[PDB]
């Protein structure tokens, strides 16, 4: 209850209770389901686009969600949620795969728990990308798309689940103007193993000004 | 006169780590923690007004206080500095950094025996902002918003200090730019689709080239 | 037991398992054998090439298995597989000895171990070699050679060979990138020196590309 | 009796012992006295643009704590320690623009009546006057480095050569003084000092005189 | 018997019950020997306006520790084993303005009888003579390279090829010859000697056109 968000030992003691129930290397599948993640890119910045090499420098929040029903609480006289360090926390094993440089993490690494036991992780990332910037300098504009699934965990461990032009988000100052941004999931079997990973792809409609 | 009391230092510094929670916020009674926040420019490094963007090295002072920590100074030392690590400090990030900030001086706290934190580190970092007329005679107004990242309103304030005459003090007088004016506001951020509100600090810098 | 995959406690033994069994700084050598390392590279991009320096910045997975079967368990009624984080496992000492940068590994750290005792470790990596770029701007190409084998155990502790498997070697590669991979090939190669009667295994990766033409 | 190994084992396990890394070491009730001396090595770059210097210097960094001393009649004089097992002072620059990159062994000396010293070799990068720089006398750089949390009362830092004995042969520049001074800075607002050391570094490019 | 991992976990478990490290080796109170020989892999730039050289190298760094050694009759003759287990000579560059980057695994092999071999390859730039690199006769490059925090007295760094084992095809640059020879430095203000290795990098721009 929002009386209490600001009780500071119950706070201590929530942090305590997610450390005692914490499993941060397992996967939190519930009912002998996948686990479910979210992800949802609100993009900030376009950086930098380059038409000869296909390469664009973006940042945006990777506002990610899912469950851990064992972190739950009642918070009926308690805070109804509380930052965590990641390091004390499962986060799911999220990779660009059409990255071509380290995600750059540009916030603090912390985490919001509920006591329904959601999970918010919401870094804001900058990083670089190869994508199709063709058309970028018309009108249409040009779309690159950025895919984003877990790196080891197949469709039967993790699923991921996916139109706005994000203008609450996006820089006014930016070079570049945001026309659409879309999600669309993807399962996909790769040369490896048997089983599919899900991806999210993300793609980003955009155009000089 | 009690300040270089070495074992006192000690007993200060164990005293504060006992207490201290570095991952709780230090919510005194049931009221958000309040944060003062202000920038001082130590320079401005490199600007693009093609890009809108802008490098720049700044002291990022952190103020808030923690009774738990306050002890009773009458024959022992005023002040300690405490690693950061052994504190809570708030979770603040620019929303406009385009870069992670760089810190380039020792992290370290300052705890009074009152139980006020001082935390000032010396940040390089670099921001996306409106560059446009930085060769004009009234210059450009870069803005740079600070807040918590993971804490709303009711657990977190984060307001401007109640000096910024001093803004622009400790500028270099070898950068290649000079400043014009800066403000420092109390500005709170809210978005569509949640009710959270976020307090933060939105820095006016008004610039422009030499 | 793939009907058994999302059972948490199941996963959560597993890997309490693996890590009481598991010694990180010790090869897993079976039967007093070498441990045989299968690496394959699949290129994924080139982002620079530079022809005054004989440079290039690539992005690649590097495909890496072995196997360790102390780490075996019974999947009858459990997962077949979980992810470890690498710190957990043995991980060969593998080194580019071309490298002229350091290994910049832009995916999560974590390995596959399946129940047999396989282990899938496949980093996607940025990395910088010298190589051979004469040629790129032709219709030939240019032809770089990587060679990849354990740092500090020779042949008789590790054995570091290539997969048979190659279609995929450009499969995954950008189509939006300036450059475009003409073949792949990954070899057998052992290194001596005079000095000293150490031989190192290792792969041997070419890789034949060229800018694309108007 | 410098090389009995067993002497300087129990030599770092007693430091250790003794050691608090957190607290500043002071003694007798005055301020800890940190002498420093920058001993430059090279001059990597020099924007006459932007007025910034990137350069390499050792800075050479002394102070005591005799609660680490011990009694070397029969054992070392002297041991390399790891800085993390100690009390170090938080220098820094107030005109610097980089980090500091430390690029030798994080390692000090302790000296058996508890003198420490620690010299790191450092690349660091600083917004300073660079006009002159291209002239026969040069430019002048000036350095403001002291404890960046400790004022007077707990810390006090405290330093004229050409460098010849370290700057290297090698470099574009020439050095033609280092000169270091004590400077006391106290802030409008509050009552304590900060005793920091001017280091003004009196450079310039050789072969000024060009053909164009 | 190398192979029996049972063997190679004990003989992990003896080194780190028997390591020290933060200690220098040191037997019968002599100073700790160590061996070092720069391997050139490559020489990736070279400015002969500032003299500065950015390169490769294999650094093969041996010395012994027989606190370590152990009866292989029946067990593995080595391992390899985490330099963090292990005490390592803290050597530097003086004439470093880059910090050594570290390509490959941080794993040492540690020797039945003692001797330890450590080879990073590392990637550096150096201030140093590039005079002469665009002549026949070529630059010579001159890397001293010692430790950062002990004399004489506690360790000793001791050492002519062309490296055509090791240097690369594909560089824009040939090695002519590489010597090490014994160097020893000191300095006026302070009566300890540290020894250093000097390594002489004479190297040249590859197939240039000249004029005749
Ligand atoms: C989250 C924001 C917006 C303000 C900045 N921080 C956060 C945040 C909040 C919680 C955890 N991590 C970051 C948002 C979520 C949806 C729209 S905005
Ligand atoms: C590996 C893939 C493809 C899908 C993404 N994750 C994995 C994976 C699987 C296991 C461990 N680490 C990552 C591949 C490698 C080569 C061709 S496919
Ligand atoms: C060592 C080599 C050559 C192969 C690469 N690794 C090693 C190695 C071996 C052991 C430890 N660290 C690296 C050599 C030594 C002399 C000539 S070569
Ligand atoms: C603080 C200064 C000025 C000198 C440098 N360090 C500090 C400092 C002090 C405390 C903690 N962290 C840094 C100032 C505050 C107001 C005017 S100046
Ligand atoms: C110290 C030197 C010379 C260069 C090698 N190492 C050291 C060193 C010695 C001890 C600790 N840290 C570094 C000097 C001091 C004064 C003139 S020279």
């Amino acid at each position: 209850d929002y009386k209490d968000d600001d009780d500071k030992l119950d706070r201590a003691d929530i942090l305590y209770n997610i450390r005692q129930t914490s499993r941060p290397d397992v996967i939190p599948t519930q009912r002998d389901r996948p686990v479910a993640v979210s992800v949802s890119l609100k993009f900030i910045n376009i950086l930098e686009v380059n038409e000869i090499t296909n390469e664009v420098d973006v940042v945006f929040w990777q506002q990610t969600t899912w469950s851990d029903r064992t972190l739950a609480w009642n918070s009926s006289h308690s805070p109804d949620q509380v930052s965590v360090p990641i390091s004390s926390l499962w986060v799911p094993d999220l990779a660009a795969y059409n990255a071509i440089s380290k995600p750059e993490v540009l916030t603090p690494q912390l985490a919001r728990v509920v006591s329904d036991g959601e999970v918010l992780y919401m870094p804001s990332i900058r990083q670089r990308f190869s994508c199709d910037v063709s058309g970028v300098d018309t009108e249409s504009g040009a779309t690159c798309r950025i895919k984003i699934g877990s790196w080891t965990h197949h469709s039967r461990e993790i699923s991921v689940d996916p139109n706005s032009d994000d203008s609450e988000y996006f820089s006014q100052y930016s070079r570049f103007e945001i026309l659409d941004v879309t999600q669309k999931k993807n399962s996909v079997t790769y040369s490896c193993c048997p089983e599919a990973y899900e991806d999210v792809e993300v793609s980003l409609n955009f155009r000089k000004k």
